[PDB]
């Protein structure tokens, strides 16, 4: 038993972390096969930061201006291209440590592991969720750009996130591995509206199922609700609307505990309308939405 | 910016995880050099579980009864010994993936990374703290025994914890890598008093320093206190007494923020006596004690 914010083992991804230097700027790259992927703002000076013309800036750059370093060995850049907001530097050596991988675009409410890197060196790993407003509440300092988010299915690493920037609000924005930003964000040092963030209702419910499994049952009640009634409370409290798909994905946790999904929604409804009254659920004094039903299922079943 | 419960990159430790089978029991082992370390209760049947005579049980076991498997390759056990509550199985092959390592005994209040394993396979990684009552609030299911806790200084992995058992209270107990249990716990399926757990006061203060650095300053006040006055509040609220050593270790965070340590104790004193009033500090509705001053310093400075 026990419930923790668990990240995937990061080893398969530490082997792909490299340092990318272009001019006086240094950030992290992702070396898979003979390609190193990195944020295209690596070619930025502090003058053009406000609104860069990346095509023109890249045109002044040649293979030999990108310096790719893996720990201590220099990689030979034989090609360079821009794919949306990422650079794909072609190198003459395939990464011997390349795992089985896919590049995937995750959906809001989905969770992934982040490997924070500085100078191509992994410094830590944490689990986070893509907020419905397409931001992540991560932990990143100067030099963290190019740090990736991923999931791991047995031996296959699905890369979903590349770190690009921090919004003035302290939240983080980045792209998928094809350079497509999650959200309306652009790689410009300009004021960007983060957007209204809602709570991932299916995930809070999944985390309530983990609480029942792990001993915490104080919040459980004699009440029930309908999807329509519950959603009125979710709208009031800026929670994501609960759909029948969400009810389906919660089927396994409903079966494991014996608590019908709408009975858990009623417990959640009361927690929203009345608060925790100074009590805790799984060691927390607030409702947690960064655990998907798959995460709770995995952490309470034991998938390696 | 951003504050997350960050674990160390787990790669160096995934390379040392093996499966240890003895009879019908399977748990995890730690392969460093030509030795595999594992919990000695691997030699237990379900009859002797209540009070095993481990010397007698080990006497009925020979090298060939311990099955060490690393992914798919079988290791040849050429020796076996009991060191406190761990078995040291000598194998004919040195682990090619052995990192620079030390075996260290951590102190209560100290934090480490755990790599949870099932069948010698890493399934996830999380950061936790050794509670003052020498327990850890981890996340472990059947087959997790032999999962280790560690810290990483640049390239050197300091192993500090080996997972052994779950107390009926849902908290976890285990040994250092020499087999010495943290706390009064014994490797017996018997009722064991967990002990009173206090809050790691220096760590909560360090986490309050991280909050100021990361933007959260609502809790800051015009008051101050003395070490003696503050400690009266800490005693009342079951917090660890704050010593002058704790004040010294907080010197760097005090210098970074400009807030004298006793001014932060006064903010903490008010939070203890008045609560958060429904507000949050670093995304949490309770005071967090699982970040040491070194962890906050590292996460707010960027050490890789
Ligand atoms: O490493 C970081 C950074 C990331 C982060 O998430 N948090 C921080 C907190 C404090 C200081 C720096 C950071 N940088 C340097 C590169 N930066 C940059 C440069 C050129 C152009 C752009 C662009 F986004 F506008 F394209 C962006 C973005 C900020
Ligand atoms: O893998 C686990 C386990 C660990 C854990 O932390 N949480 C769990 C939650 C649900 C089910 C099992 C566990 N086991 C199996 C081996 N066990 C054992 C066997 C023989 C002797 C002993 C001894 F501690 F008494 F020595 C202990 C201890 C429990």
């Amino acid at each position: 038993s026990g419930f923790r914010k668990m990240a995937f083992p990061s080893g398969k991804v530490e082997g792909c972390m490299v340092q990318v230097t272009c001019g006086t700027t240094t950030l992290n790259g992702l070396w898979l096969d003979d390609v190193v992927y990195c944020p295209r703002h690596v070619i930025c000076t502090s003058e053009d930061m406000l609104n860069p013309n990346y095509e023109d800036l890249l045109i002044r750059k040649s293979n030999h201006n990108f310096l790719v370093q893996a720990g201590n060995v220099q990689l030979r850049v034989i090609g360079h291209s821009m794919q949306n907001c990422v650079l794909k530097l072609k190198v003459d050596t395939a990464n011997p440590k390349t795992p089985k991988y896919k590049f995937v675009r995750i959906q809001p409410g989905q969770t992934f592991s982040v490997l924070a890197c500085y100078n191509g060196s992994p410094s830590g790993v944490y689990q986070c969720a893509m907020r419905p407003n397409f931001t992540i509440k991560g932990s990143f300092l100067n030099g963290s750009c190019g740090s990736v988010g991923f999931n791991i299915d047995y031996d296959c690493v699905s890369f979903c996130y590349m770190h690009h920037m921090e919004l003035p609000t302290g939240v983080h924005a980045g792209t998928d591995l094809e350079g497509n930003f999650y959200g309306p964000f652009v790689d410009r040092q300009t004021a960007q509206a983060a957007g209204t963030d809602t709570t991932i209702t299916v995930n809070v419910l999944a985390w309530l199922y983990a609480a029942v499994i792990n001993g915490d049952r104080w919040f459980l009640n004699r009440f029930t609700t309908t999807l329509n009634d519950f959603n009125l409370v979710a709208m009031k409290y800026n929670y994501e609307p609960l759909t029948q798909d969400h009810v389906d994905i919660l089927g396994p946790l409903s079966a494991q505990t014996g608590i019908a999904v709408l009975d858990m929604c009623a417990s959640l409804k009361e927690l929203l309308q009345n608060g925790m009254n100074g009590r805790t659920i799984l060691g927390s004094a607030l409702l947690e939405d960064e655990f998907t039903p798959f995460d709770v299922v995995r952490q309470c079943s034991g998938v390696t």
